[PDB]
């Protein structure tokens, strides 16, 4: 009837303005995403910096539960470092290298 | 009548739809968004404790009645040093690793 065709053409209606928000949210969104995959890339390059040389072979110590690793330095002198996601201390044992 | 509604019906249906569409080819964006969010707090969180100067172990070997603690350092030279108040010198003897 006439009623029903009222009652569609103001649901498409409505939908159709919420989705045309969300259209734009969500081109904001992607200029939001282009900053932070930079931020990954340069984050990851400190990571690489790490990886390069100057590196120094260490040979650990024993390996502390408050979230830290002593390290008998073959300089010399040992230093207490924190942990970090880019090992495991399972791996980690006394006479481990590093 | 019918025939008015319907064809309002059909524009407003058809805009709709063309948003949706849009709406689902940067869904992907967004989702990229997110996950390079958590790659971005991950990676500095622990650069940044790394970066930070390392410290070193030492040995209370005596302590001086001047508030000064003189502490042995893992390098081998000994040093005279300052106490703290996160940790005081009464919670400290010589023999006491810090």
């Amino acid at each position: 009837l006439l009623e029903k065709l009222k009652k569609l053409e103001e649901d498409y209606y409505k939908l159709r303005e919420l989705y045309r928000r969300l259209e734009d949210e969500k081109k904001f969104i992607e200029s939001e995403r282009i900053r932070y995959e930079r931020e990954v890339r340069r984050l990851r390059s400190e990571v690489e910096r790490l990886r390069s040389p100057p590196l120094l072979v260490g040979v650990v110590s024993d390996i502390l539960e408050d979230g830290r690793v002593v390290v008998k330095s073959s300089t010399g002198p040992k230093f207490v470092v924190n942990t970090s996601q880019y090992i495991n201390e399972e791996e980690l044992k006394p006479g481990a290298r590093v």
